[PDB]
Order: structure tokens, then C-alpha cells, then sequence
């Protein structure tokens, strides 16, 4: 399982990993991109 939440202090998203990276960097399962608010998002085992 796992749960993302909101990077975007990180900066919006080009991509659908390139969120991903800095998320697991962090200590995620990995992240997202959403295209609505170009956000970076991060999954983890939650």
C-alpha cells in the first residue's frame, strides 16, 4: 500500500516521475503529477 501527498515545494511537475524521484529522495514509495494544479506528489507505505 501507500499514500502521496503534495510536494509542491518542490516546484509543479513536467512529468509523471520526475515528481516520483524527488519523493522517494525524501523517503517515499515514489509520486505524482497532477496536470489540474501541476503539483508533485509522493506515495509512501501508508
Amino acid at each position: 500500500r501507500t499514500c502521496m501527498i503534495k510536494k509542491e515545494g518542490w516546484g509543479k511537475c513536467l512529468i509523471d516521475t520526475t515528481c516520483a524521484h524527488s519523493c522517494k529522495n525524501r523517503g517515499y514509495i515514489g509520486g505524482n503529477c497532477k496536470g489540474m494544479t501541476r503539483t508533485c506528489y509522493c506515495l509512501v507505505n501508508c
